């Protein structure tokens, strides 16, 4: 799995308030955050498919 | 059904307002809830669908 | 069309802003309204389609 | 064109935050704007694509 | 690509808090920012697809 999978998720400076997916190491499953609307980090996925895919195995 | 499916819904600490499926064990069936983002417990569905299939 | 049709629509008590459907008897047909995310009355449709089937 | 379609968006009183289409007859064409969620007036598409074809 | 493509994001001054795509030419692709809900410039968009194609 890629390293950015290990950050923490980042909702950011902006003020929107949208469901996210990042992947948890520690749990071992991609989990919701709330996401700002800009500046997304790449641990940060619109759908849980994808973060699965990416970040999980 | 899943043990999980008999947990009341679980808001969590988030801030966001979204609409999320819980199955209602008394009523026997899936409700909506406002979930807030982040820290779900498993009874907490996206879809209704897969709420009343999983815990039906 | 069924009786819970001619209800008036229930926002209801939680803090959402979901767009919802509600059959207007008076009006003959659907229209939406705001909805609270929890503890829904029937009148209350996620799809126009379903709003008008049922209760149109 | 159907003369609804010249009349200026509609937010309506309710407090939902919704991007609905409606037509720009100045700018021939159809924008966003924000409605509330109650008390839609025609000049109002969920749909891009039907504000296109209603309206120009 | 077309020049607009070369613009900054704008918000615009309505109270929406929507997110849009935008190009950004000094990065290489397409971002999200929040979209008030009217008066787009052409930098502003609902798909990601459609962004990265137009600008991209």
């Amino acid at each position: 799995r890629p390293d950015f999978c290990l950050e923490p998720p980042y909702t950011g400076p902006c003020k929107a308030r949208i469901i996210r997916y990042f992947y948890n190491a520690k749990a071992g499953l991609c989990q919701t955050f709330v996401y700002g609307g800009c500046r997304a980090k790449r641990n940060n996925f619109k759908s849980a498919e994808d973060c699965m895919r990416t970040c999980g195995g």
